């Protein structure tokens, strides 16, 4: 979903 971050690992998925 475009882009996920939590516990300081950021996820830019989409």
């Amino acid at each position: 979903r475009g882009k996920w971050t939590y516990n300081g690992i950021t996820y830019e998925g989409r």
